[PDB]
């Protein structure tokens, strides 16, 4: 039977956060040059679709009593260039020189070592921007991952309170939570429990007052293949924290381990593309439906960010699908952006304040626990440089499982849309038939080291199939009737005309790849609004004849560029380009030259 999803843009019923623009992953490889596109790429979703990586083991890119900071410095500067902030884990040893938490004097050490990165990364960036951080106690503390380093109950304790009294000397403004692990029924994860007996009712190592400041809460809790599982744990989880320990009754839970299924680097065909991708979407749904739409759920990370290793460039739980091209001279590295990646700029297009929706089937009412979903938004505007705008997302998604040889009929009845000004709608539509790079690889016969032109296919399905805009009829209303797949999402944008046209394209870069191919990143930050059909990209080699660089739409600040002529040395500059055809003013022009 149809699915019938009923939207009313007339009726904003609460705020709507982006609570999942996060994403992370486990290590100097940071620095690589794979790991510097990579970055590209996670830094390149839209409206900072990703705003925060989650970086293990930021504490072994440092070396001693004073500290080299140098290797951290390069891998926080470079998560900055791509404006991308850190899920600072205070994780590490330092070189070998931290061996012993009970060992009073490393404790006084760690506490100082904290208080130093810092003032330093105060002084460097400015305090406002480092207390966005969130700093976090070593990683998984249950999970005995400390190689030499020796973490007793107590010692974790001690180590706790140095981080915490450390980051308090730097200034009192700055976040720090944790455990970051899985809270499992005791006597399990006693350091998780044990953490948050000491910060509630234990005393303070250094100061010996009473209870410790605890910022937030982080847990791991990963579904086994199950979407709705994920939140089911959670509950019980913070449920239980709620119970034991009421003085965190309004402590913001983070999940900044969420995935579908634990094992980053296990090969599954179902992380290759929009399967992995729709159900990413469907957990989100069902955490604004089904929780946030009580407790204090504040953050869901997504722990993707690692690089792919062969055999497996599509398969592992991964943003990007890495492709180590050896048998060029360099030896160069591709990457290619995967469903998933894709999907979070389709999610960031959802606005500040929640819409009524309601999927039914045959007459029942089916909640986001169930294959199809919708999360719709909308958007109050500002300035003359704005306007309304509604983003509606549509998942078809049986988690993990893909199922091909379906069709998903839908009815969309939207209605209440107000009044305005050059009313329009866009659809974008993602599935495996038709934006699959992992479909075009297979399709290709799977080549170990694909050829330029094989590389060139399977970037023309990296984004969504995009329709032109069209017109909303009069009273707000429209009916669309798509037949979705599953997996599947579809995104209907409807934007009313903005007074001005769009902002400049700033941090416009031009980065090597190989012999006739390059990257062009840029930043969105000032373009205002959502309402863009696609960022134009000009060539100009003749002085300052610029030539538009013809592609599939893309609002991704991103683009690599592999002309079948070779020829890429000579001057780029890049703008936005609005629903109704009006540029942003260009970007300064960039050289390059091979
Ligand atoms: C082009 O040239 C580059 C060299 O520049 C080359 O890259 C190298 O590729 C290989 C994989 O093909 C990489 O080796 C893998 O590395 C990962 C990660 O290693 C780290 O972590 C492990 C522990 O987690 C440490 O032991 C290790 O020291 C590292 O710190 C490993 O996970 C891989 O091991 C698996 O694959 C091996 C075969 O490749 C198996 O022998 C091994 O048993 C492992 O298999 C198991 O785990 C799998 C997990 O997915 C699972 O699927 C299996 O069923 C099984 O359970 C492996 O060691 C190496 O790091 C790359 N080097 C660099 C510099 O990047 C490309 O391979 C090359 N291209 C071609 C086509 O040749
Ligand atoms: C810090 O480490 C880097 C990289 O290993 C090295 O180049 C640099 O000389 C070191 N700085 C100091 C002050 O020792
Ligand atoms: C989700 O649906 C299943 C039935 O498939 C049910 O057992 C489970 O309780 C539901 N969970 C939630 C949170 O709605
Ligand atoms: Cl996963």
């Amino acid at each position: 039977a149809p699915h019938l999803v009923q939207v009313d843009a007339a009726r904003a019923l609460w705020p709507l956060r982006r609570f999942w623009r996060s994403t992370g992953f486990c290590p100097p490889y940071v620095l690589s040059w794979d790991q510097q596109l990579n970055l590209a790429y996670v830094g390149a979703v839209p409206h900072r679709g990703i705003k925060q990586v989650r970086t293990h083991w930021l504490l072994e890119l440092v070396t001693t009593l004073s500290y080299n900071f140098t290797h951290l410095d390069g891998y926080l500067d470079l998560l900055r260039e791509n404006q991308l902030l850190p899920g600072f884990e205070l994780m590490g040893s330092a070189s070998g020189h931290f061996t012993d938490f009970e060992d009073k004097q490393q404790v006084f050490e760690w506490k100082d070592l904290v208080s130093s990165l810092a003032r330093r990364y105060i002084g460097r960036y400015g305090l406002a921007h480092v207390s966005k951080w969130n700093f976090e106690t070593w990683n998984e503390p249950d999970h005995h991952d400390f190689d030499n380093v020796s973490m007793t109950m107590q010692g974790f304790l001690n180590y706790y309170d140095a981080c915490s009294e450390g980051l308090r000397a730097a200034s009192p403004a700055l976040r720090l939570g944790g455990p970051g692990d899985s809270f499992h029924t005791p006597p399990r994860s006693p350091l998780s429990w044990g953490l948050l007996r000491h910060c509630h009712d234990g005393t303070n190592f250094f100061t010996g007052e009473a209870g410790v400041r605890l910022d937030y809460i982080s847990l791991h809790r990963k579904g086994a293949r199950s979407s709705i599982s994920i939140l089911e744990q959670e509950k019980v989880v913070a449920q239980q924290i709620r119970q034991l320990f009421p003085k965190f009754a309004d402590t913001p839970i983070y999940n900044d381990e969420a995935d579908p299924l634990v094992g980053w680097s296990l090969p599954q065909p179902w992380r290759a593309d929009v399967t992995y991708a729709a159900m990413v979407v469907k957990v989100i749904a069902q955490h604004q439906n089904l929780l946030l739409a009580a407790f204090p759920y504040a953050l869901l990370s997504n722990d993707n960010a690692f690089l792919s290793y062969h055999p497996h460039p599509f398969a592992q739980r991964t943003l990007t699908a890495r492709f180590q091209v050896n048998n060029t001279r360099p030896p160069h590295v591709q990457l290619l952006r995967k469903p998933v990646l894709t999907a979070m700029g389709l999610l960031a297009l959802l606005d500040e304040e929640q819409l009524w929706a309601e999927v039914s089937q045959a007459g029942t009412v089916l909640d986001s626990n169930h294959t199809v979903g919708v999360l719709a938004s909308a958007h109050r505007p500002q300035g003359p440089a704005d306007a309304w705008r509604a983003a509606v997302l549509i998942y078809a998604s049986d988690d993990t499982r893909a199922h091909p040889n379906r069709s998903v009929a839908v009815t969309l009845r939207l209605r209440g849309v107000p009044p305005g000004p050059g009313l329009v709608y866009v659809t974008r539509y993602l599935d495996n038939g038709l934006c699959s790079p992992d479909g075009e690889w297979r399709r290709l016969g799977r080549p170990v080291f694909p050829t330029a032109e094989q590389f060139r296919r399977m970037r023309a399905a990296e984004d969504p199939v995009a329709a032109a805009p069209r017109p909303l009829p009069a009273g707000g209303r429209l009916t669309l009737r798509p037949a979705l797949r599953l997996p599947s999402l579809l995104l209907v944008h409807v934007c009313a005309r903005p007074e001005k046209p769009p902002g400049q394209v700033t941090r416009l870069r031009a980065l090597p790849l190989t012999q006739g191919q390059l990257v062009l990143v840029w930043s969105d930050e000032h373009v205002g609004s959502k309402c863009l059909w696609t960022y134009e990209i000009q060539f100009s080699q003749d002085g300052k004849a610029y030539t538009p660089v013809s592609r599939k739409p893309s609002t991704f600040n991103l683009f690599v560029f592999s002309p079948d002529t070779g020829a890429v040395s000579g001057s780029y500059r890049v703008r936005a380009l609005d629903y109704w055809a009006r540029p942003g003013p260009f970007s300064d022009p960039v050289p390059y030259l091979e």
